[PDB]
């Protein structure tokens, strides 16, 4: 009497499994598993069995599994030699959840309108530098965008200022250090693999030396660096400069290229529907004649804007495969998913569910309005994950973005370089952004 399992995929090769064909397109070979195999379904990823969860049913199962059924330890096994080792997800279940639970509060309620003054500060302060016209790849200005506010928020003027050009080189070589060799997490040792571990050494060097400047020093500047040193453990004991370095690196990576992408996606969806645009221009004008500056008050309620970037995050969200390790039988819709297998979230996938997303491939913000597609079913809409490990940072993100847009958009007029159409994802990045050239043009307003 063998129980109820998922579907799998008529296999491809013995040792490779779908990888190439998944690797071709992820975002297309996971539509075409789901449509044909349905909510739950499995494909087999080089040795690994991967099981696909769409839909809002499979979804609530994934997102609310406790942390001893799902580890989501091995997803990141690429990024522990630059997060550290035992830092955090490396961390014992136990540990590993404090250490998330000192960042929430970093990111959300008390220091977001500090963070709000800083991000429209620092747009602000790079738009003087601007030809009165020109042209720019609108992703590269996103990305130097959100790192600047990133950092100056999450680490502190130090790293913007005395320590820009030194932190900015270390970040590189972090990148770089993302290797899907490294990602297996099978041989740590290469050229490029150094450069990384050199990189995070010297990153631990200058936290600690900042920690001993800013404690000699009685500066308290509202940073997540600040409230990672006024942190403790249930203990009573502190972060070590070795799990501090570690969680302001997880939590930059963890915001960069979600956020750059997504305002870059923000604008060029904005950008080929002029309807739109004027309910969002009509909106930050409305925004200025009301407050004559923005305001971490004014960014709070901009109800237009808000509704674009959640569409905009359906049709476009950056992680589009949340891998997890089953370490316990759970049973998804029935069907019984076995210890020691893989299971995923994909929602690209679920966002295009018709059933949750009435005409799943237009694009309308009015989905999110009071009448919603979002708020009823909270396993639907997963743009940033679900559950007790859901994004900490998506207050910050949506404040961040929300500031980055207001100006831009308050000091610039900007159209399209290309044809409009020709503005697709590049789904065979870690992070999904738009293509690479992204060209844009921008004109002083008025
Ligand atoms: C802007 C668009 C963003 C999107 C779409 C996004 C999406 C996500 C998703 C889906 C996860 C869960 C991954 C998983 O379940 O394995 C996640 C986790 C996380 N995100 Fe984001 N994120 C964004 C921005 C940010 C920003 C700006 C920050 C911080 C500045 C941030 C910090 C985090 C952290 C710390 C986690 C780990 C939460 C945990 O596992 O407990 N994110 N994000």
């Amino acid at each position: 009497p063998p129980s109820n399992t998922p579907p799998v995929k008529p296999g491809g090769l013995p040792l490779l499994g779908h990888i190439l064909e998944f690797g071709k397109n992820p975002h297309a070979f996971l539509m075409a598993l789901r449509h044909e195999f349905g909510d739950v379904a499995e494909f087999r990823m080089f040795h690994q069995r991967m099981v696909l969860l769409t839909g809002s049913q499979a979804s609530e199962a994934f997102y609310r599994a406790p942390d001893e059924v799902l580890d989501q330890g091995p997803a990141y096994r690429i990024m522990t030699p630059i997060f550290g080792r035992g830092v955090v997800f490396d961390a014992r279940i136990e540990r590993k959840n404090q250490q998330l639970q000192m960042l929430m509060p970093a990111l959300r309620d008390k220091p977001m309108r500090t963070y709000s003054e800083i991000i429209v500060a620092e747009v602000e302060a790079m738009l003087r530098d601007w030809k009165d016209a020109g042209t720019i790849d609108l992703l590269e200005l996103t990305k130097e965008l959100t790192i600047y506010t990133s950092s100056h928020c999450l680490l502190g003027a130090e790293f913007r200022h005395e320590l820009n050009t030194e932190f900015a080189g270390i970040y590189r070589d972090l990148e770089m250090g993302i290797q899907p060799i490294a990602y297996v997490f099978p041989n740590l040792p290469l050229p490029v693999f150094k450069r990384r571990d050199q990189a995070r050494v010297r990153l631990q060097e200058l936290v600690t030396q900042i920690m001993e400047r800013r404690a000699r020093s009685q500066e308290r500047s509202t940073n997540v660096f600040q409230m990672l040193i006024d942190a403790s453990y249930d203990d009573g004991s502190k972060l070590t400069p070795h799990e501090i370095t570690g969680m302001l690196i997880a939590t930059i990576f963890a915001g960069h290229h979600t956020s750059s992408g997504t305002t870059a996606w923000v604008l060029i969806e904005l950008l080929r529907r002029p309807e739109y645009l004027r309910r969002v221009r009509a909106e930050i004008d409305a925004l200025f004649e009301t407050h004559g500056r923005v305001t971490f008050e004014s960014l709070r309620q901009m109800p237009q804007l808000e509704n674009v970037i959640k569409e905009v995050l359906r049709l476009h969200p950056p992680l589009i495969l949340l891998m997890r390790k089953v370490m316990k039988d759970f049973e998804v819709q029935g069907m019984r998913i076995e210890a020691g297998k893989f299971v995923c979230a994909a929602p690209s996938v679920t966002h295009r569910i018709p059933e949750l997303f009435p005409n799943p491939e237009l694009f309308d913000p009015d989905r999110y309005t009071p009448e919603r597609a979002e708020d009823k079913d909270l396993y639907g809409w997963q743009a940033f994950g679900g559950g007790r490990h859901k994004c900490s940072g998506n207050a910050f993100a949506m404040f961040q973005i929300k500031a980055i847009v207001c100006v831009l958009l308050r000091n610039y007029e900007f159209e399209l370089a290309a044809a409009p159409e020709s503005y697709r994802d590049d789904y065979r990045k870690m992070v999904v952004e738009p293509a690479s050239p992204c060209l844009i043009r921008y004109r002083r307003r008025d």
